[PDB]
C-alpha cells in the first residue's frame, strides 16, 4: 500500500553532485565511461573564482562534478559578493569531505515545487539544516538538509539552463556521446544503523516504505508519492562468515555515505556493450559475471519474459535478472568508481508495470543474492 | 660548451609522480588521453593500506599516480612496519600538497648510479633533504631532495619491475594503447626568482647551463653531463602589457611548482592525430592553432627540413616548428591537465643532431614566441 504521505510536493530526481579533488579529470573519465555529454560549466572561464563545476548529461540524468580552487582567489569575497554559482559550496567543507571520504556523492538533488517550502517543512519535521534556501537570479531556489553521513538532500525548484551562473558548453567540447542511459532510478545509502536513519528521513520527508529485506545487510526503501524518487538505505549485518560489504564500505568511507547510483538505461544491452568496450581504455569495470549455471537457471525463472536469444545476450554481457510479482529487472554492477571500495554504479532496465511505467517495477534485485549463491554452488559442483 | 660537472652519475629520467585526490580517475583519464598502458599497481589489492599508486607507461615514459587512503586503514602501522610501497609517502604531506596546489607533479625522478651517494653528495652541496635513502627489498634505493616549491627531485638506483611492492597489471586491465610517446624530454618549473632557483639546483647537482633567454618570462635550462636530463626553470617578467602567464601560474598554484612536461614522440603526427581524436571524449585539449600565415612562414624557415606536404601535416595538426643552428623542433602544447591553469603537457619530436640523437636538439621553441606574434599580426592584417 501507498499512503502518499509526502509532506511537500516532490517531482523527480534532478542531479547528483560529486565532490572531487580535480573535477576536470573525474568528469572527463565519467563522460567517456558512461557516455554522458558535457552540457554546462561554472568555473574560472565563467567568472567563478570559488569552485570548478562541470555538468554531464545523458537524457534526464545529470551528474555534476565540483572541486575547490585555491581560497586565495576568492579571499576578498563575502557571501553577499560571492562568485560561486552554488551558494552552499564551502572550501573547507569540500576539502574535509574529500579528505575523509575520498571521491563520492555530496548531494542527492530532487526537484520540488518550492524549495523554500520543502526546506521549511523538512526542518519543522526534524531535518538537520545544511544550507538555507537561496534564490538564484530570481529564477531558481536551492536548499539543503542532511540526508546521512556528509551527504545532503538538495531541493531545487524552478520558477519557469541548469543553474544561473552556469554556461552551456562550447559545441566543440560537447561531443554527443550517448550509450543509452536516461535517468537516475534510485540512490542508495549505507549507514551504521538502519532504524534511526529510516525514522529520520521518513520523518522529515513523509516518504513511505516501498520495500525491505542472510548475506551481509538489512535494507529498506523510502519512496515519494508516485514512487519515482527511491532512496534505499542499508545497514551491515554483523555475525556472518564473509565480512559484510556494508561494514567494509563504512570502514573505507569513514562512515555513512552514498553506496551506489542506479542508472536506468533505455537499452541495457547497448549500454553494456558500449561500457564494456571502454572498461580498459579509461571507462568502468564490471563485477565478475555469474557462472553459466546462472543463465541456465534464467530460463526457468524468466523464460516467459525473455527469449532464449535475449537470455544469451544477458549472458554475453554479464547482466543479472530478477523478478517481482509485477515486473522484471535487468541489472549489473560496476567495480568501485574510484580508489576506495566505496561508491559504485548499477545499470538497470525494468520490464512491466505499464499503466508510463510505475516506479520500482521489478524491485531492486534482492532475489539475486540467493540466485547468485545457488548458481555459484552449482557451477563448482559441475567442477 | 659542456663542462660535464655532474657531482654524481646521472642516467636518465625515470618517472614522474602526480599527487592526486583520486588516483584511479586521473590515471584512467591520462591513459586514454595520452595512449599509455596500465603497467603496475600498488594498492589495497597488493596489501598497501597507505596509498593507491598506479603506473602508466608508454615506451620509456613512466607516469605514476598516487593518492592517500583513509589514515585509519594504517593507523597501527609505524615506518618500520609500513605497508606503503613508497616509503617517502605521507598522508598529511599528500593532502596538504593537493589542497594547496591541486593536481600536479610531486616528484621528478631520475635514475642514478647510487641513490644513497647521490643523496649524500646533493645534501653536502646544499640540497634540502626531503626523504633519506631507503633500500627496498635489498634491490632498489630511493631518496628525495627538494627541487622547487613542493616538488622533489627523486633519485632511484637499481642493483641489477618498477619498484618492489608493485605488481604487474592483469593483462585484461592492461589494454596496449600506444599513440607514439616514448620518453620524457624535459620537465619545466615555474619559480618566483630564477637566479636563486638556478644557483640552488645547479649547486647540488653540478648540472650546467644548457640554454637560456620580451613576452612574459625569463628562462634557463640546467642539464646533466650527456644533456639527457633537462630541467628548464622560468620566472615571471613583471611590467608588461599582457599579464605574465608565469605569474598566473604562481597565483593559481599557490607558488612555485612544475609547469609542464615535454613528452618525446617517435611520430608526432600520429601522436597528435590520436590525441586530437580523443580531446572531446575524455582526452586532452590543445591550445588554439596558429593562423595560416604561421604555416606559410614555415616554408621560408624550415623548407629544407620539411617538405610542403609535411608542413601541411603540421598545419592540419596545429604543430609548431622551431629551429636551432643544429636541429629542428616540432612541438605543441595542451590546455591545462586539470581544473587550475597550472600544469600542462608539451608533445615534441626533434630532428637532427645525429651522432643516437644529442639531447635538446633544436632547443625549446623560444623562437616561436616571436614567430607566433608575427604570424598573428600578419593574419589580422590580412583581415
Ligand atoms: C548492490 C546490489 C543490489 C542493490 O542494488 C540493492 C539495492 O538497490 C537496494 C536493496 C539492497 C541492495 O542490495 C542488488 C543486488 C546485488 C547487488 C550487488 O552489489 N551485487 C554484487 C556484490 O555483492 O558485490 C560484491 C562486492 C564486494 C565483494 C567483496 C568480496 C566478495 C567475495 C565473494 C563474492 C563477492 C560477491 C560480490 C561482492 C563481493 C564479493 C549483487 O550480486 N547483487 C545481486
Ligand atoms: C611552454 C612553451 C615553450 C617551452 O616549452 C619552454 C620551455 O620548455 C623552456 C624554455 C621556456 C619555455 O617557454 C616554448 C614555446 C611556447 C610555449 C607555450 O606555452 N606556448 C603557448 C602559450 O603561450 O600558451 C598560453 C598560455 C596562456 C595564455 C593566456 C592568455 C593568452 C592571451 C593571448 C595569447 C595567448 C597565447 C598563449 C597563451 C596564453 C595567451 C607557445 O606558444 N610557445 C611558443
Ligand atoms: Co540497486
Ligand atoms: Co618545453
Amino acid at each position: 500500500k501507498n499512503p502518499k504521505s509526502d509532506k511537500f510536493k516532490v517531482k523527480r530526481f534532478h542531479h547528483i553532485e560529486f565532490w572531487c579533488g580535480d573535477a576536470t579529470n573525474v568528469a572527463r573519465r565519467f563522460s567517456w565511461g558512461l557516455g554522458m555529454r558535457f552540457s554546462a560549466k561554472s568555473d574560472l572561464s565563467t567568472g567563478n573564482m570559488v569552485h570548478a563545476s562541470y555538468l554531464l548529461t545523458s537524457g534526464d540524468l545529470r551528474f555534476l562534478f565540483t572541486a575547490p580552487y585555491s581560497p586565495s582567489l576568492s579571499a576578498g569575497e563575502i557571501k553577499p559578493t560571492t562568485t560561486a554559482s552554488i551558494p552552499s559550496f564551502d572550501h573547507g567543507s569540500c576539502r574535509s569531505f574529500f579528505s575523509s571520504h575520498g571521491l563520492g556523492v555530496r548531494a542527492v538533488a530532487i526537484e520540488v515545487e518550492d524549495a523554500e517550502s520543502a526546506f521549511s517543512i523538512s526542518v519543522a519535521n526534524g531535518a538537520i539544516p545544511s544550507s538555507p534556501p537561496i534564490v538564484l537570479n530570481e529564477a531558481v531556489t536551492i536548499a539543503e538538509v542532511k540526508l546521512y553521513g556528509d551527504v545532503v538532500l538538495r531541493y531545487v525548484s524552478y520558477k519557469a539552463e541548469f543553474l544561473p551562473g552556469f554556461e552551456r558548453v562550447e559545441d566543440a567540447s560537447s561531443f554527443p556521446l550517448d550509450y543509452g542511459i536516461r535517468r537516475l532510478d534510485h540512490a542508495v545509502g549505507n549507514v551504521p544503523e538502519l532504524g534511526p536513519a529510516l525514522t529520520y528521513v521518513a520523518g522529515f520527508t513523509g516518504f513511505h516504505q516501498f520495500a525491505e529485506f542472510e548475506s551481509g545487510l538489512n535494507s529498506a526503501v523510502l519512496a515519494s508519492n508516485d514512487e519515482m524518487v527511491l532512496l534505499p538505505i542499508n545497514e551491515p549485518v554483523h555475525g556472518t562468515k564473509r565480512k559484510s560489504q556494508i561494514q567494509t564500505y563504512l570502514e573505507h568511507n569513514e562512515g555513512a555515505g552514498l553506496q551506489h547510483l542506479a542508472l536506468m538505461s533505455e537499452d541495457i544491452f547497448r549500454t553494456l556493450r558500449e561500457m564494456r568496450k571502454r572498461s580498459s581504455i579509461g571507462g568502468f569495470d564490471f563485477m565478475p559475471s555469474p557462472p553459466p549455471t546462472y543463465y541456465q537457471n534464467l530460463k526457468k525463472r524468466v523464460g516467459d519474459v525473455l527469449s532464449d536469444d535475449q537470455i544469451k545476450e544477458c549472458e554475453e554481457l554479464g547482466i543479472l535478472v530478477d523478478r517481482d510479482d509485477q515486473g522484471t529487472l535487468l541489472q549489473i554492477f560496476t567495480k568501485p568508481l574510484g580508489d576506495r571500495p566505496t561508491i559504485f554504479i548499477e545499470i538497470i532496465q525494468r520490464v512491466g508495470c505499464m499503466m508510463y511505467q510505475s516506479g520500482g517495477c521489478g524491485g531492486f534485485g534482492k532475489g539475486n543474492f540467493s540466485e547468485l549463491f545457488k548458481s555459484i554452488e552449482e557451477y563448482e559442483k559441475t567442477l
